[PDB]
């Protein structure tokens, strides 16, 4: 479980992400798609996008970025009491979208890269540590629902 202090480090930097949800969402998805191109192939909506410049220009991608970060934010702010929010997400991602747990690890790494670029002063090693723990908790709870439903390990 995270401590109350580790949750404070997480939510202090998240309040900053919330000053520019759309800009953050874009940087994260682009980083994901460039670092792990197989992830782009899950999105019928985006797989036409070939270059970073085309990605940066897509308003539809920006929109999805806001969807992703807004769902994540609502989970983080529950501080691990996140059952009601996480269950519908794991169900759709397991059964409808077919998203391997490994890809959740990839987008975790993208989130932490981007936070580090935009918010150095609020994202030191102790914050990076807390954020890593929070994302692991997110993954571990998703993985439990995946196993229940019979989805890939
Ligand atoms: C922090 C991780 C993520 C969060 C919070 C998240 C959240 C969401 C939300 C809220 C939606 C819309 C409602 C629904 O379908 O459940 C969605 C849709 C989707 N997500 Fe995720 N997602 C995450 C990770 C991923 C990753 C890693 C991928 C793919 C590699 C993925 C692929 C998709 C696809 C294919 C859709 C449908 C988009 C569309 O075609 O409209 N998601 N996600």
């Amino acid at each position: 479980v995270l401590s109350e202090g580790e949750w404070q480090l997480v939510l202090h930097v998240w309040a900053k992400v919330e000053a520019d949800v759309a800009g953050h969402g874009q940087d994260i998805l682009i980083r994901l798609f460039k670092s792990h191109p197989e992830t782009l192939e899950k999105f019928d909506r985006f797989k036409h996008l070939k270059t970073e410049a085309e990605m940066k220009a897509s308003e539809d991608l920006k929109k999805h970025g806001v969807t992703v970060l807004t769902a994540l934010g609502a989970i983080l702010k529950k501080k691990g009491h996140h059952e009601a929010e996480l269950k519908p997400l794991a169900q759709s991602h397991a059964t409808k979208h077919k998203i391997p747990i490994k890809y959740l690890e990839f987008i975790s790494e993208a989130i932490i890269h981007v936070l580090h670029s935009r918010h150095p002063g609020d994202f030191g090693a102790d914050a990076q540590g807390a954020m890593n723990k929070a994302l692991e908790l997110f993954r571990k709870d998703i993985a439990a629902k995946y196993k229940e439903l019979g989805y890939q390990g």
